[PDB]
């Protein structure tokens, strides 16, 4: 369905999973809480 964690993705494009988010300062996918 989506990529794994710590995956470089574009923010605002919603490419990573819904439970995770694309970080802007780190520039990679990660958990929210």
């Amino acid at each position: 369905a989506c990529k794994g964690v710590f995956d470089a993705c574009t923010p605002g494009k919603n490419e990573c999973c819904p439970n995770r988010v694309c970080s802007d300062k780190h520039k990679w996918c990660k958990w929210k809480l």
